[PDB]
């Protein structure tokens, strides 16, 4: 699209398809990256797992394949840990290994089993376990009604509190996930599976269970830290379709026993394109983030791009507190970001009225724009991204139902797939000030879109004209008097 609708600071594969991103591991000083990856770029490809380095998260060294399909078995999603201790041993005393756990799809058969692979080089290489798989179709098949062909995407960390490893295997349409302990990180016991009809306030319209993750969470703040599993359900989202979920409860190391949930505030995303999200482990306490991405694309193949397809989320922390009074997962794009953004217009304190129009200077493609603002009763503030003569896709927040919508009817090419264009929406209430934020990632084909503290997020792919790269910002029904304005520039050097 002159240059096939490529992100500028998103990352994006060197060449061909890439799906869920896979063993998010902080190895020394590089955050480390892999994902699904498709070179042969048509649906019938073989998947193995990319890889990708960076030291802030947003600058991406491209790296070789660090897992491969060979023999023929895929290398499905997974997960990766330190073993410092050598429990596998794998690696030695001087040279601990870094391990990865793998579903391993033989493609004949569709058969799903579990892998492992190790790294003694700091994540350099990866060389797959010779006594692969670690668990078989045959130890599956007692908790597998399949017998071996829906158990897949291994979860794995060491519970300190128990001293065993740990794994979180999905199990699809069976809408269950198991857990495993091992010593070892070889040999692997059964213990417990956690359904769907143990849930409090899961919908049973929530199954396909993919793509499990597991951590302990700060609740805040008040010292209490709690477990989180995350997950991407195949269906049950706000957009429709797959879409990514979080859960607190209690782990003992063999069961995981969940809180209840609300499904106002258990999903992480409110548009189509967050699926398969992973965070980074061994980050030190230090930093003490938990830093997740997904990937954008819940269009298949249907994506109007060429030499790449699927693009992953910007990174963002996921953090628990509270917004006044309730208890939420809140999001928001990491503080590395603003070391590559510079200003291109601020407002402060600034009224806006019915038929004025501001931002009408800007020109990008690549932006992060924040908005906070006091709406009167009956406004409906509107910001218009990527806008052209006849492109836009508009922020909206309408003051009297308190809700943030995003709307692509009109923002490019939405003839690629049927979910395309349409409006999504998030509730977002003014805080105890007053106070509506809004914050937006614009991208060459992205919109990330954020509210408040981050309890409301909906992130969408757009495919506008290279040329609609203006901004509108107006409002409706009343007047609203912008607190701050920040549009911002991004750039990666």
């Amino acid at each position: 699209q002159s240059n096939d609708y490529r992100p500028s600071y998103h990352f994006t594969p060197d060449q061909y398809w890439m799906n869920e991103p896979n063993g998010l591991i902080k190895i020394g000083s590089t955050w480390h990256l892999f994902f699904q990856h498709n070179p042969t770029a048509n649906v019938w490809g073989n998947i193995c797992w990319g890889h990708a380095t960076s030291t802030d998260l947003m600058h991406w060294a491209h790296k070789p394949t660090a897992i491969a399909d060979e023999n023929g078995v895929e290398a499905f999603t997974g997960t990766a840990y330190y073993d410092p201790n050598n429990t596998s041993g794998l690696g030695d005393s001087a040279n601990p290994p870094y391990l990865a756990w793998f579903t391993g799809y033989t493609t004949s058969s569709q058969t799903q089993d579990q892998r492992l692979a190790f790294s003694v080089d700091n994540g350099a290489t990866w060389t797959k376990f010779q006594g692969n798989p670690i668990i078989s179709t045959s130890q599956e098949a007692p908790h597998d009604i399949t017998g071996g062909l829906e158990s897949r995407d291994p979860k794995v960390f060491f519970h300190r509190q128990s001293g065993n490893w740990i794994m979180v295997l999905a199990h699809g349409g069976q809408d269950k996930l198991s857990f495993w302990t091992s010593a070892d990180t070889i040999n692997w016991t059964w213990q417990s599976d956690l359904k769907s009809t143990s849930i409090n306030g899961l919908s049973s319209d929530i199954t396909g269970w993919e793509v499990p993750d597991m951590f302990e969470l700060p609740v805040e703040g008040t010292e209490e830290t709690t477990w989180v599993v995350m997950m991407t359900p195949a269906e049950g989202s706000p957009a429709g379709g797959n879409g990514v979920l979080a859960i607190t409860g209690s782990f003992d190391g063999k069961s995981f026993t969940a809180d209840p949930v609300d499904a106002s505030t258990m999903w992480l995303d409110n548009g189509r394109d967050f699926d398969g999200a992973l965070s980074w482990v061994n980050v030190p306490a230090s930093d003490g983030r938990r830093i997740i991405a997904a990937v954008m694309n819940s269009y298949g193949s249907n994506p109007p791009t060429t030499t790449w397809k699927g693009m992953l989320s910007f990174p963002r922390t996921l953090s628990l507190k509270k917004v006044g009074t309730q208890q939420h997962f809140v999001q928001q794009p990491i503080t590395e970001l603003d070391t590559i953004s510079t200003s291109l217009q601020i407002l402060a304190n600034q009224t806006i009225t019915p038929g004025q129009t501001l931002l009408s200077s800007i020109r990008g493609t690549a932006l992060d724009v924040r908005v906070a603002f006091y709406p009167d009763a009956g406004s409906v503030l509107s910001l218009a991204v990527r806008k052209g003569a006849s492109e836009q896709t508009v922020i909206k927040y309408t003051q009297s139902d308190a809700t943030l919508s995003v709307d692509r009817t009109e923002s490019g090419d939405i003839s690629y797939d049927p979910a395309a264009g349409g409006v999504h929406t998030a509730k977002l209430e003014e805080d105890g000030t007053g106070l509506v934020s809004i914050r937006v990632l614009v991208d060459t084909c992205s919109v990330e879109v954020f509210g408040g503290q981050g309890e409301a997020v909906i992130s969408d792919l757009i495919f506008p004209s290279d040329s609609s790269d203006g901004l509108a910002l107006e409002v409706t029904g009343g007047n609203a008097v912008l607190q701050s304005v920040d549009v911002r520039s991004v750039s990666l050097e």
